[PDB]
This record gives structure tokens, sequence and C-alpha cells, in this order.
């Protein structure tokens, strides 16, 4: 075993011991162990990573170096004949809305982001790259097989980078490359208020003691804030339309303007900080800003992990969430909370649950506008149809009404993403992030399948037989034998999501495994869980039982009729009801007494 103690993170920490507030960065949650958790960290490996030479360089780097005696398959070529379909006709679920989809990439960005490797400001290998293919250091291009209608129209490989280790970013000689983990462990909603301090201050609105967050400052969405732009150039929003000109949001996580509809949710909860803070305000007068900020923050992240374990997480794990996630028994100060390497991999099941449209609704949740479905992939990045185009309540009614895209064995990801990605670096829409998770699995050392099934005490098929058996499908097993030629190569984000799902859930019994014990986990190890004696009051506890979704657009958007449960198929008006209808978040007991 090598150094028990390399390292990089935030420097300088210090815990108060006795504050009721989480720190930015998570470090100080445990008190025996400070910096597990915490941001900036190395992601936990749960098994050894596997790479080409034991150390760092991944399988399909050397193209000689077979794993287990053979060549393991191309990204892209596993991409077009596994992952691919054209007919998006019958593809949608029945029940499960948008916003199903919506909440794992929230829930999804506030635990783990795994950012590429920096060295390029002045960077010509950031060219050496893109326009030659040429794999070396940090650039790990994912070449199109023979065939591939790219080869005609983009060029002969997809650019692609590592992704950041610890202890430095840059050359050489140590242990076992560690992947980095960006963000706080911990279901915090770092999201909306950063990982870093520096970015928590200046997303704050420090002008006045209140407690807000900063808003835009340039536009407003009838009288309701958006989030503020972020001033950096050159900007990718910025790009996707040279004549709109209209920048990415700064939100406390960077990926924040990927699409329009993650960018709709960002706002909402930026807009439940305000609200929360002015309406505290209002009933401790006396509180001064970092009081009503750190109070309304406390809340707002209460409600993520609430939203997330009581309405989100059964409908993923279905019959399999009690044998994972028991009921809540205290904070246990022995759990790891950290967020592991193969959950990154694992949680991107919600991939193969993007439609290919998305749409606004009117009022009476009508098309909105002769242009109101548009197809995902011209909006990516795409801010300026937010702002100059209706708002996000028409795209938050479309997130209400209209459903997911069901995960399917001969259906996997939409073209949108498999085809047309727009990554923020280049100025293409022809990325396939299908590929390119396949190459990040290889790119973080992760075991193969059969390590990750017996890992979570199931079977491990060696036959194509045995694989059919399994995955319950003779052709899928086939075309995945002829590409790996045995289970154990393949990559465990395209074997664990080609498994049949269970009872009344949307994953697998390989990922509900693995998702499980991670979500046990960072609830178990959270000293700031919600449910842990001390943490709020029984009185303010009764309160937080009552949020809802629903409720939350209701406080924060124009929309007067909604479901009551919002992550089922809704239809409108039948399962539509008013505002008025749905509890509202009692803060009574938040009221404070002096004398
Ligand atoms: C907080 O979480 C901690 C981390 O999970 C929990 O710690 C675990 O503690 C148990 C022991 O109490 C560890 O093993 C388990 O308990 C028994 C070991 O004493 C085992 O009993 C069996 O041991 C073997 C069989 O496996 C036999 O030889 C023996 O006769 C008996 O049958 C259990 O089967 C089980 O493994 C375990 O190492 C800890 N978990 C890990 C890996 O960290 C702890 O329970 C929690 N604290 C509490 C009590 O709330
Ligand atoms: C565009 C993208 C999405 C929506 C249109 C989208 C959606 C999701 C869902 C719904 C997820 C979970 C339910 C989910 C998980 C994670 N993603 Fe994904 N995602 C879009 C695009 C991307 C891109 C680009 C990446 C980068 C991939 C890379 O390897 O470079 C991406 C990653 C992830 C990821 C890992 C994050 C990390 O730990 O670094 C998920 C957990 N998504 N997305
Ligand atoms: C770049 O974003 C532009 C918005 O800044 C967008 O231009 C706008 O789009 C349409 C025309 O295509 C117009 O919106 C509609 O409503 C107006 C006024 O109510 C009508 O006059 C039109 O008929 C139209 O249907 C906007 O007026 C137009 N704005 C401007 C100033 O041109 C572009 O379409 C975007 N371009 C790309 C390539 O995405
Ligand atoms: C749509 O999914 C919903 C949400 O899971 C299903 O509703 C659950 O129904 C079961 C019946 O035993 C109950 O355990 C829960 O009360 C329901 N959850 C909620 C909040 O309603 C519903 O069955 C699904 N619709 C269909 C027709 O399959
Ligand atoms: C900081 O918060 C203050 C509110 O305390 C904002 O200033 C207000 O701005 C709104 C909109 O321009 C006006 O209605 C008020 O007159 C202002 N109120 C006061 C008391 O000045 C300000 O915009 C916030 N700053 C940022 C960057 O979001
Ligand atoms: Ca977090």
């Amino acid at each position: 075993s090598w150094e028990v103690g390399c390292g990089a993170p935030v420097p300088l920490v210090k815990c108060d011991e006795n504050s009721p507030y989480r720190t930015i960065t998570g470090d100080c949650n445990n008190r025996r162990s400070p910096a597990l958790g915490a941001a900036n960290r190395a992601l936990a490996r749960w098994l050894p990573a596997e790479y080409e030479d034991g150390l760092a360089l991944p399988f399909g780097w050397t193209q000689r170096k077979t794993r287990n005696g053979f060549r393991v398959p191309l990204a892209r070529e596993v991409s077009n004949k596994i992952v691919g379909y054209l007919d998006e006709e019958g593809v949608l679920d029945q029940n499960r809305s948008l916003l199903f989809m919506q909440w794992g990439q929230i829930v999804d960005h506030d635990l783990d982001f795994a950012p590429e490797t920096e060295l390029g400001s002045n960077e010509h290998s950031k060219t050496q790259c893109e326009e030659y293919c040429i794999q070396g250091d940090n650039c790990f291009p994912i070449m199109f097989p023979k065939n591939d209608p790219k080869l005609k129209t983009q060029g002969k490989c997809m650019p692609f980078f590592r992704a950041g280790f610890v202890c430095p970013t840059p050359p050489y000689q140590s242990l076992a490359r560690e992947q980095i983990n960006a963000v706080t462990s911990f279901l915090d909603a770092s999201l909306v208020y950063g990982s870093e301090p520096s970015l928590a201050s200046r997303l704050r609105n420090l002008s006045s003691p209140l407690g807000l967050m900063a808003v835009n400052q340039e536009a407003w969405d009838h009288g309701l804030a958006y989030l503020p732009f972020n001033n950096k150039k050159p900007s990718p929003c910025e790009f996707i339309n040279t004549t709109a000109r209209v920048p990415c949001f700064l939100a406390g996580d960077f990926r924040a303007s990927e699409q329009i509809l993650l960018a709709t949710a960002h706002t909402l909860l930026l807009r439940e900080h305000n609200r929360l803070a002015r309406e505290l305000k209002k009933l401790n007068p006396h509180w001064n800003g970092e009081k009503l900020y750190q109070e309304a923050r406390k809340i707002l992240g209460a409600f993520i992990q609430i939203i997330t374990f009581r309405d989100y997480l059964p409908i993923v794990l279905g019959s399999e969430m009690q044998k994972w996630i028991p009921p809540y028994q205290g904070y246990n100060n022995s759990v790891d909370p950290r967020i592991s390497n193969v959950f990154t991999f694992a949680f991107r099941f919600g991939h193969m649950e993007v439609p290919s449209t998305v749409s606004r609704l009117d009022e009476n949740y009508q098309p909105w506008g002769p242009e109101a479905e548009l197809p995902l992939h011209t909006l990516f990045f795409n801010t300026w149809r937010i702002i100059k185009d209706g708002g996000i309540d028409p795209l938050t009614r479309g997130l209400l009404a209209k459903k997911s895209k069901l995960m399917n064995q001969d259906k996997m990801v939409t073209s949108e993403l498999r085809n047309k990605l727009f990554q923020p670096t280049h100025k293409i829409h022809g990325f396939d992030l299908a590929a390119i998770n396949l190459q990040r699995c290889r790119d973080h050392g992760m075991p193969g399948y059969n390590s990750w099934r017996g890992f979570c005490g199931l079977s491990q098929p060696k036959t194509l037989k045995g694989l059919q058996t399994v995955l319950k499908n003779k052709i899928l097993a086939k075309k995945l034998m002829d590409l790996y030629k045995t289970p154990d190569n393949i990559d465990i984000w395209i074997g664990g999501n080609a498994e049949p799902m269970v009872e009344r859930g949307r994953v697998g019994p390989l990922l509900a495994c693995l998702l499980g014990r991670q979500f046990q986990q960072i609830r178990d190890g959270d000293r700031f869980w919600w449910e842990n004696p001390g943490v709020f009051t029984e009185k303010q506890r009764d309160s937080l039982q009552k949020f809802s979704f629903s409720r939350l657009i209701c406080d924060n958007t124009h929309i007067t009729k909604v479901p009551l449960h919002a992550f089922q198929a809704n239809n409108y008006p039948h399962d539509f009801v008013d505002c008025s209808t749905v509890d509202k978040l009692d803060l009574s007991p938040w009221a404070s007494r002096e004398n």
C-alpha cells in the first residue's frame, strides 16, 4: 500500500465543532475524520482500479495490449451497434414525467463531478488532439470505426480528454491514478450554493443584509428572478446564436446551462432560496444576512434530501429500495460518505431516459406557439430560449405534462445525444454521449461487468448462453459477445444498463445494488441528514415532511394548476389541481424569541 495521505485539496480548514451549518466544502461533516466527503478529493474506490499498465493507462490505449486476452472494442463502435436506434415512436415512459429524468440529473450534479484535465489556456494541445487525433498524455481520442458516417463528415475522431486526478493534475510517477470529485459527496444543494468558498461568495448578494443570492439584473421573468449571467467569455451559450448573444448562467455548479431544462430547474431553486430568506426576515427581523443565508440554505438542503429519498429513489429502485436503503436508525460516524468512482457511471442510467424533444406549453397546457416542440440538440447550452422566448413557465409545464424516455434494450440513447451532443469546448453538434461514457469508464480504470456482479453478490455469466439469461435478451447478448468476446470485459456503464429493470423500478439488479449502497451511505454518513436528532426540531421536521415539488412550482412560478405527485405521468387537466390544494411549507416553527 502507498501514501495514506496524498492530497491537493482546498487548503486551510478549521472546524467550528458547534456550528449548526454545513461548511461549503463539505469539510468538518465527520468529526474524527474531517476531510471525509469534502469536495476536491479523490472519488472513493470500492474495488481496485484496473488500468492497462496497472497504474494509469486506460484499457484500449496500447492497441496491442489486451484485456483478458482480447482487444477492447472501440467506444463509438459499441455505441453504433448497441446503443443507437432511429424510431422515437413508442419510446416514452408511460408512468414517469419528464421531471423524473430531470430530478435525477440534479441529484447527480449535487453528488459528483470529475472535471477534465486543465493544462490549457494557451494550449495547441487542445488542437493537436482536435485536428490530428493524435493520442498523447491527456488526449485519449474516440476513433471512428470503419463505415461510421461521421468519418465522411466530421473527421477521424472525437476529441476527448482524460479526467483530472489527485496529487497534481500534471505529469508523473506514483500510486494508481485516482480521479477527483470536485463537489461535496453529501446531498446538500451544493449545486445551488457551490462547493468552493470562492464561488459560494460570488453567488451571494452581499450588497444587502438579507441573505439573498444574486439575481440577473439584465432580464426578468414577469417579475421573477433569473440566475445571473456568467461574465466570462468565450461563452458556449453565446456561440450557438451569435445574434442573440445570450451568455450561460452562473450557478453553484458549472454544468448548469448544459441543457435548457436543467437551467430551468436551477432557476426554481435559486428562487426558493430568496423566497425562503425573505419569508424568514419577516419572522425574524433581527436575524442578520449570514443567518438568513444559512437558515434558508439549510432548509433547501433538507428539501433536496426529502424529495430525493421520499419521492424519487423509491421509483428508481422499485422493490429493491428496502433491500438497500433500510429505515433510518440514526447517524453513523463509521460510514464512509464519499461518492465512489463507479457510482458516477452507475448514475448515468439517466442518459437513456432523455427523450428527443422538449416542449413549451401555455396556461391551458397547449403548445406554446408554432415551434412549441424543439429537438433536444438545439437546446444544449441554450439560454436565449428562456430569456427571449417565454421565460421558464412554459418549460416547467412541459416538465409536468411530458414523459421521460423509457430505457429500452432495443432503443437506449436518443440520436440527439448519440450523434448531436454539443461540447463546451468545441464548435459542432456532433459528439456521442454514449461513446464518451464508455471511453470514460476506461479512463476511470473501472473493473469489468462481472467484477461488479460479484461485488453485488450476483451471478457472473461466462458464456453467451449465460449472458442471454441474465440480460433476458438473445440478440442483445449476442452483439455484446461479438464485440467484447467475454462478459468480463463488458464496460460497467453499458453492462449495468443492459439488464432488465426490477419490479416497479427503472434500473436492473446490478445498478440497484450500486445505487442503493451509495445512497444508504451518504444518508447514514451525513451528520447533517435532516432526520438526525438535533439538526432540525421535531416541530420543524413536521413542517418539512410537507414539502413537495408541486408546491415549489406553485411558490416560484405563475403556474396555478399542478399535479399532486409530480414524478408519475400526469394528464391535463384530470390529474391537475389548483395550487391551493397543495400543502404549503409552514415556517412558523422557525420563529425565534429573544426575551
Ligand atoms: C455503523 O456502521 C458500521 C459500518 O457498517 C457498522 O459496522 C459493522 O459492524 C459489524 C460488527 O458489529 C461488522 O461485521 C458484522 O457484524 C459481525 C462481526 O462482529 C458479523 O457477525 C458474524 O461475523 C462472522 C460472519 O460474517 C462470523 O465469524 C461471526 O461468528 C458472526 O456470524 C456480521 O455478519 C457482520 O459482518 C462489520 O465489519 C462493520 N461494517 C463494516 C464493513 O464497516 C455498525 O454496525 C454501525 N454501528 C451501529 C451498531 O449502528
Ligand atoms: C445533456 C445531458 C443530459 C440531459 C439532457 C444529461 C442527463 C443526465 C441524467 C438525467 C442523469 C441522471 C439521472 C445524468 C447523470 C450524469 N451525467 Fe449526464 N446528461 C447530459 C450530458 C452529460 C455530459 C456531457 C456528461 C460528461 C460526460 C463525460 O464523461 O465527460 C455527463 C455526465 C454525467 C454524470 C457524471 C458526472 C461526474 O461525476 O463527473 C452523471 C452522474 N452528462 N445525466
Ligand atoms: C437567435 O436567436 C434569435 C432571438 O434573439 C432568433 O431570432 C428571433 O426569432 C424569431 C424569428 O425566427 C422571432 O420571434 C417571433 O416573434 C416575432 C415578434 O413577435 C415575429 O416578428 C416573428 O415572426 C417571430 O416568429 C424573433 O423576432 C427573432 N428575433 C430577431 C431580433 O431576429 C433566431 O431565430 C435565433 N437564431 C438561431 C439560428 O437560433
Ligand atoms: C405510476 O407510478 C406510481 C408511482 O409509483 C404508482 O403509484 C404507486 O402505487 C402503489 C400501489 O400499491 C402504491 O404503493 C403507492 O401508493 C403509489 N405511489 C404513489 C405516490 O401514488 C402507480 O401505480 C403507477 N401507475 C401505474 C398505472 O402503474
Ligand atoms: C441585492 O439585493 C437587493 C435587494 O435588497 C437588490 O436591490 C433591489 O433591486 C430591485 C431590482 O433592481 C429593486 O426593486 C430594489 O429597489 C432594490 N432594493 C433595494 C433595497 O435596493 C439587488 O439587485 C440585489 N443584487 C443583486 C446583484 O442581485
Ligand atoms: Ca453535494
